[PDB]
């Protein structure tokens, strides 16, 4: 029969890009002020940093264009062995659909090693980057993105939201849904889709 | 009204990726056998290479894993206005869809940056990084591999074969098409799968 087809994207939802940036913006800008995760509102991180100060929106940006930003951040809490999990139930095709945002020198790169890392060399083959995520066919997109864009009006899936610090405190209207984390019920999201 | 959406992989298409191959491997290994373009059969070249002579294949593929190769691949003849052209046109949207292959090193940036170079920056946001194209919906997809793979069985797309030297001996069966050129006619295509 046809397989569920799940898109997951990397970023804070299997990948800590969050405490990732915040961490490494400490370390390398020590006397400036920061955003701390429970203060993050929005997914642009670069655009609050600019309005927490003027010109911290260029630091925080070189933080996540630098070398090996993507390839250090720390996989979340049961991410890595969910996916894993989901991937091996039957009927079940999980792919990888994550940008590469404006930075192409090392994210797309980092991001393929990233996955290779933590899910092998097999999984690599199922990685696509976009911009776009609403041009992919799919049954389920769980990324932590509370708004979708992209050239299709109604894409094919359903969006679940991730929680993560930026989005948390959008109370979401039935019937959209949440994943709260990974230790969340997400079987019975997809089992929700199967026929 | 709904945009007709156009794949095109830039691999054989608009990259000389066969041109560039044939002449990196000749001037790094001048002292090996090649393979003219006009004897290539099948998109696999290494293998092809590995059957000239043992070994061959491993030094095509270094030549092809190596920096600069994707970023100094010349354009094919009348591609870039084409596709220019053709991203113009209104009701048409048009993707760049392709792939990493195993490499991912060099390969992922240096095609942003290829297309960054010919195309422009706006036109990085139309990039899709997928080794399965069949999970990307579309109305056409415009690439130099006879055979479809991937997860999807009957994609939304219909294949249109772009001329290449190892593709070029295949006679396709109605209604499967072929696209010879950029010379050719593309906009009778593109036309046919208008409302």
């Amino acid at each position: 029969g046809r397989a569920l087809r799940v898109l997951v994207d990397m970023d804070g939802v299997l990948a800590d890009v969050e405490g990732g940036l915040l961490r490494k913006f400490r370390a390398r800008f020590p006397d400036q002020p920061f955003i701390a995760l429970e203060d993050r509102r929005g997914y642009k991180a670069c655009e609050q940093y600019g309005r927490l100060r003027p010109g911290l929106s260029e630091k925080a940006r070189s933080i996540a264009e630098s070398k090996n930003f993507f390839f250090e951040l720390e996989p979340l809490p049961g991410a890595v062995e969910a996916v894993k999990e989901m991937a091996s139930l039957q009927n079940t095709d999980v792919f990888i659909c994550t940008s590469p945002h404006k930075m192409f020198k090392y994210c797309p790169y980092e991001k393929y090693a990233w996955v290779e890392k933590y899910f092998g060399p097999d999984f690599l083959e199922q990685i696509v980057l976009t911009r776009d995520k609403t041009v992919v066919s799919a049954d389920l997109l769980i990324d932590d993105r509370p708004d979708i864009t992209g050239a299709e009006p109604t894409p094919s899936w359903e969006h679940v939201l991730f929680t993560a610090c930026h989005n948390q405190h959008l109370q979401l209207q039935p019937p959209r849904r949440r994943l709260h984390s990974w230790a969340d019920d997400w079987k019975a999201i997809l089992d929700s889709k199967r026929p």
